[PDB]
């Protein structure tokens, strides 16, 4: 069900920092507790995570600095919606 | 001595923000300007991407200017509050804004305030998250304004700006011509809501805590729209999002922007609205808005859908193609509320879903549907009871190839009759025939055009621009459906 998202301005893509969007319901411990899940699925596979931010308020989710390798792993996590990968905004 | 900018959001007759809070997420600003001194507070938020003294304030403080300005200021000082989201060259990120636009909500959580209007004179490529984010924002009560882009492209395209909630904003000069920025320009489209002086707008600058520099852009244009909406909220702090909306439409200058600068097909979705403050004299008057849809393309299941905003109500429905290969229009109901759906036929590259969203609270309105009678009289439908008034006739065909109160359409054809009951409301139909590529029927001023559509011979669609009724053929007969508070 989850997807994953990437600018189509090439230059303006982020990789490396991605957005982990979880349900429209999904409560700010079981985001975190996603997230934990996530960083300990990763220690096992090698990979060093940093969860950046947890969002709340807004939108369910959090912000991770991963290698992209870990996506698919990701993808399958409970509660996530879709996962996008960070991008460029700028002064208009 | 006035600002041209100030001058053209003047309206013919006229004459703030204490009750009404600004917040902006741009890049740091010069708070001791004595322009924006001791009215904008800065919340010192940063999430900045690396930088690869004083023209780093340059942007931020031009528009606090633009707003909240003393001198030459939209909405002469009215409280900001502003959020660093944008380092020294005017870049930031989509996760830096998120984290900006949650701690407005967080804010607003701990210690709420009355209305409140974010100002987001940025532009990144689509952003699902971004545009999620600005929809939530909304959701909760809180007004959102952002820059089109100074891409020369579709608006669509760009984040936030493409995000429905929000209020996107292109940029027009003294000329009331659209802005251009060198080799690129202002963006345009159906994700535009109006346009707004964005040339050689002067405010503070960040040199010195006197001085001041012209600047232009989508963000001195989202600037102005800012100022309005606070200026709108201080005289009616109750208006809901669909009502500012429907009010900066209302009250902006018509047909002033020249078509010509924009590509020949976003001519017709572009809206040519330039932002005007409302006047002196605003009882209840009828708001209607033309919403198009995202194109169908070359699919024949999948069809263009344009919708309305949930405290909106779907009076008309029509469609069009370049090349005239469609399949009609339906005004569906889906989750308890109307929408309107354009089919697309054989050989036709797509199709677009043209609505007219409308304001009636106190009313009830209806679809009444008819399939193909299939013989000589033509598919007919009619509002039966009492106290009901028609406000817009729809009509599709499954084929291949081909009064007051009532709809008539193709033998062939299903018709749609949108009824509703509504007894402080007069309408009428207004039609409109020439023995040609375009034929106009337009409502009289106090009149606000409800319905759009053409009199069953080949018709590339019909679409509704303010309160004029446009039909596209290459006799060709214009039906215009024009009601008003009584
Ligand atoms: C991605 O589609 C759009 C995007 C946008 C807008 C309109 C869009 O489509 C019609 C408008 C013009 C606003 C608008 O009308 N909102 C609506 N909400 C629900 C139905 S219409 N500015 C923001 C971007």
């Amino acid at each position: 069900t989850a997807t994953f998202h990437r600018c189509a301005k090439d230059p303006w893509r982020l990789p490396g920092t991605y957005v982990v969007v979880l349900k429209e319901e999904t409560h700010l411990s079981q985001s975190e507790r996603t997230a934990r899940r996530l960083q300990a699925q990763a220690a096992r596979r090698g990979y060093l995570t940093k969860i950046l931010h947890v969002f709340h308020g807004l939108l369910p989710g959090f912000l991770v600095k991963m290698s992209g390798d870990l996506l698919e792993l990701a993808l399958k996590l409970p509660h996530v919606d879709y996962i996008e990968e960070d991008s460029s905004v700028f002064a208009q």
